[PDB]
């Protein structure tokens, strides 16, 4: 039973008195307002908000049983009596309160009918989770495969297909109901922590996202490393096994940007090492020698860390002795049983912890370390009366991981202000993107249904801020002997997700290069083809740090207004122009490709497709999975290199899949140096665009650059622009209005500057493509 009593205005700010206390409304933007409850007592600070004390001027209106508090784009609606608010997009109806907050902290709210909602970070649940309960409480699922309503990285939000996302701003142990108890109540709680939601409205889903991402964080572009190839296992035993991996990919013609070392680079034993957070020099005698002799070759060092020091580790006293460890309610060091041995947990929510962890970070960086991997972050074990210097366990649990990011992203920027941090991690909060938190899905067992479950994983984390979530690619846990079968389909369907990273238990390789013949000549030319695909990955990655834009998109953005698409995890957009199907099950023959409606190449085999609604029939192989081009798409492509520190775009290759049905068109690449992390905010870089016109009669090319361009960046690139479904009839081309007679024989066998080879419905043009605009204008 709850009524307003007032309100005054303060900064922007609205104070609502209620019989029960006082609520505090601001807007963090135009389409985004924090709604905290009990504002008048002292909670923890917001966690999911990049500007937690911003608020903007919005326009206050009171009538009889009503108050609105409105941005531009999103209305809180306060009914008096009974108190309850609502939320307009202009007067579109997203979420209204029932009971609201109830003081255990509870927050209830309706749901509309026939409402889909996705959200809750890692489940295998199903898409929409409507109709399902879980907890708010990061913890493991070893071994995981086609089932999971609790991983390594929960998020307390929702998306809703009336396109909000709402936000539970609490970092304590909690639980979700999305009107499962309830079949019209959505319910968060929490056993303590802030009692704060945030509202986020948008026209669609990409503004929706933009949105999010504006009020609780960009992701910074990280090194373009990050896009290569790793090389990974649980785990490299001896620096000799690491530096033969390294050679392996050398001898075996693989690309490799990154080696990564597991807990046996600070440990001869899985059990007894872990806070050691230095090399064992029984098996990695000459580590710094190993790190530089690895950068000649071009491939970066990231180590693995963790929260937790053992009381058998020789760091124990040290970090006692500095009072880095987390404390019982006696003041003590808190010591408990984990899987390792007995030990305690760095507390990265206090100075003493922060400053010791730091250090130890710093020292291992000046060594020559290049990135980062927070493992067990969630955190892995936590006793409810461990004691952090602003909360117990189960208040900051599902925060540990964000603040442990925060810290070492602040250390990496404040040693190496001119480098992008590697921070791979698995597990944070809402936000943990704009510390540049990678994470990726733990523990998956080398099983179909790991792989089956990996898309869903990648959506739900994608939608709500992390672009870069991946998968362990050919599973991680258990099995007795490689799936060959299983693992190819994994490592093709790698390459269409954002990090090419292979990793498992070391029982099984999960490196390529220690493949079998079938298996390596299958995957080689993929991993090049990664490689070969950076200038349109890198530019998902400049879309994703502009505006949040996931690199990997659900079918359901293909059309808004049916919301049947949003069940769908079998198909995805990587970025913008391709529809790739992952093969997720043994022997599969051909698959049923629910393509939007228009034009579709085959990306493997130039075939051409149209549909106005029912869906495609591909057949399946074991070279590939299947991938559809979008009608419009200019895919760019540059040599294969073995290393991202060899990149150049001196040379280009450009395939625009034309077709009549699409008369208009843009592409972009994004060039930068790969590493300046203030190279977008200064414009330091090379922006290029292309603008195809598409008519009866004629297409037309614009060709431009933007940007101030960096150092290296070449001023002339050699361009080959491949036109597929190019029309038979064009006889002439102007670039620049310089007339080019078509050749239409020999294209692949002469120095063609303009060639029309009639077999394969290609026009391929080769030119220099220097600052000035370019038109290039083909006619029949
Ligand atoms: C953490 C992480 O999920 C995995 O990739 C890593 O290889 C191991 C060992 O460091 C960790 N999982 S654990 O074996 O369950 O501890
Ligand atoms: O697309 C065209 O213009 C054609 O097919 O000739």
């Amino acid at each position: 039973a709850v009524f307003y009593k007032e309100h005054k205005l303060r900064n922007d700010g609205l104070v609502i008195t209620t019989n029960q206390g006082n609520i505090r409304l601001q807007f963090k933007s135009e389409a985004a307002i924090e709604v905290l409850y009990r504002a008048d007592s002292k909670q923890l600070p917001s966690f999911a908000l990049a500007q937690p004390e911003s608020a903007i001027k919005a326009q206050l209106t009171e009538t009889e049983n009503h108050l609105q508090f409105s941005g531009g784009t999103l209305t809180a609606r306060i009914q008096k009596r009974p108190f309850a608010i609502s939320y307009y997009r202009d007067s579109e109806l997203l979420l209204a309160e029932e009971s609201g907050f109830q003081v255990k902290i509870n927050f209830r709210f309706y749901l509309s009918p026939g409402e889909k909602i996705l959200g809750g970070g890692q489940r295998i649940l199903g898409m929409d989770r409507r109709g399902q309960r879980f907890p708010l409480y990061n913890r493991a699922h070893y071994g995981y495969s086609d089932h999971s309503g609790q991983m390594y990285f929960g998020l307390p939000a929702i998306m809703s297909s009336k396109q909000y996302i709402l936000v539970f701003d609490n970092s304590a142990s909690g639980a979700m109901d999305i009107g499962k108890t309830e079949s019209d109540i959505l319910q968060l709680e929490a056993k303590s922590g802030r009692s704060a939601y945030i509202l986020v409205a948008g026209n669609s889903y990409p503004s929706l996202i933009e949105n999010f991402t504006q009020v609780t964080g960009r992701q910074p572009l990280p090194p373009r490393w990050a896009l290569g190839s790793f090389a990974s296992r649980f785990g490299y035993r001896s620096e000799a096994e690491t530096r033969a991996t390294v050679q392996k990919y050398k001898t075996e013609d693989f690309p490799l940007d990154t080696i990564v070392l597991d807990l046996y680079w600070f440990g001869k034993d899985i059990k007894g090492h872990m806070g050691n957070l230095d090399w064992d020099k029984e098996n990695f005698p000459t580590p710094l020698d190993m790190m530089a002799d690895f950068k000649q070759q071009g491939v970066k060092t990231v180590l693995i860390t963790e929260p937790f020091v053992l009381t058998s580790s020789k760091r124990w006293d040290d970090a006692v002795k500095a009072k880095a460890l987390a404390k019982d309610p006696q003041g003590q060091p808190k010591a408990f049983e984990l899987y390792f041995g007995n030990g305690g947990i760095i507390d990265v929510f206090s100075k003493e912890g922060s400053r010791w962890f730091s250090s130890i970070y710093k020292d291992l960086s000046k060594q020559g370390v290049a990135g980062w991997w927070g493992d067990l972050g969630e955190p892995e074990m936590h006793p409810e009366d461990t004691q952090h210097a602003i909360g117990d366990a189960d208040t900051v649990h599902n925060a540990y991981g964000h603040r442990w990011a925060e810290m070492l992203y602040q250390q990496q920027l404040d040693q190496f202000p001119e480098l992008r941090p590697f921070i791979m991690m698995r597990a944070g909060f809402v936000g943990s993107q704009r510390y540049g938190m990678i994470p990726w899905t733990g523990d998956v067992s080398r099983t179909w249904g790991g792989l089956a479950s990996q898309v869903e994983l990648a959506l739900q984390m994608s939608l709500l801020g992390f672009g870069y979530i991946h998968s362990d690619l050919g599973g991680f846990a258990d099995g007795e002997t490689l799936d060959k079968e299983m693992y190819i389909r994994w490592l093709q369907y790698g390459v269409f997700q954002p990090v090419y990273r292979p990793h498992g238990q070391d029982h099984i390789p999960s490196e390529p290069v220690f493949q079998d013949e079938e298996t390596k000549a299958i995957l080689r030319p993929l991993v090049k083809l990664r490689y070969r695909m950076l200038p349109y990955i890198y530019t998902a990655a400049y879309q994703n740090t502009l505006t949040g834009m996931p690199l990997m998109r659900p079918l359901f953005f293909s059309d808004e207004k049916n919301p049947a698409l949003i069940d769908n995890k079998t198909s995805y957009f990587w970025g913008d122009s391709l529809l790739v199907t992952p093969i997720t099950q043994a022997g599969v023959e051909s698959v049923s490709i629910p393509a939007p409606k228009g034009v579709w190449f085959d990306f493997w085999k130039d075939t051409r497709y149209q549909t106005d609604g029912a869906p495609l029939t591909l057949p399946t192989d074991l070279h590939t999975i299947p991938v559809l081009v979008k009608a419009g798409a200019f895919m760019p492509y540059v040599p294969a290199v073995s290393t991202t520190e060899d990149y150049r775009s001196d040379s280009l290759e450009i395939h625009y899949y034309a077709d009549a049905s699409v008369p208009l068109a843009q592409g972009e690449i994004f060039e930068d140096d790969g590493k300046d992390p203030n190279s977008i905010k200064r414009n330091q870089f090379d922006l290029l665009t292309l603008q195809a016109t598409h008519t009866d009669n004629q297409l037309h090319f614009q060709l431009a650059r933007t940007g101030k361009g960096y150092r290296g960046m070449p001023e002339r690139r050699a361009t080959t622009l491949v036109i597929h479904n190019a029309s038979d009839q064009y006889q002439h081309l102007d670039i620049n209005g310089k007339t080019i007679a078509i050749a239409q024989a020999d294209c692949a066998s002469t120095p063609a500057l303009a060639c029309y080879d009639q077999e394969r419905r290609q026009l391929q043009l080769v030119f220099t493509w220097g600052r000035e605009a370019l038109n290039l204008r083909l006619h029949k």
